[PDB]
């Protein structure tokens, strides 16, 4: 597989990004999952936890495929506080919660 990315990454409270994908697939083996949502993230511009890629805009008529991947990168940090672990249990209060 050959991912070119053209990244776009948008960090608010969530850290959430947008970035625009090819993965040439040489017509043999199926695609691999570390080798197309590895190379798909980590050249997203994020590691393998926030990889989330729906829909994809197949543009060439060859054997590529375009689109726009999605990452999450509170996958990482949550996993190694753990979502179902004491972080405080009160919540934020900066002016606004959003």
């Amino acid at each position: 597989m050959d991912l070119i990315i053209k990244e776009k990454r948008d960090n608010p409270i969530l850290k959430r990004k947008e970035i625009k994908y090819v993965l040439k697939f040489d017509s043999s083996r199926t695609p691999s999952r570390e080798e197309i949502k590895e190379l798909i993230a980590k050249h997203e511009g994020v590691d393998k936890e926030l990889v989330i890629v729906d829909n994809n805009k197949q543009l060439t008529g060859k054997h590529e495929i375009e689109g726009y991947t999605k990452i999450y990168a509170d996958k990482p940090s949550a996993m190694l506080y753990e979502p179902d672990y004491e972080l405080i249990r009160n919540g934020l209060k900066q002016k606004e919660a959003k």
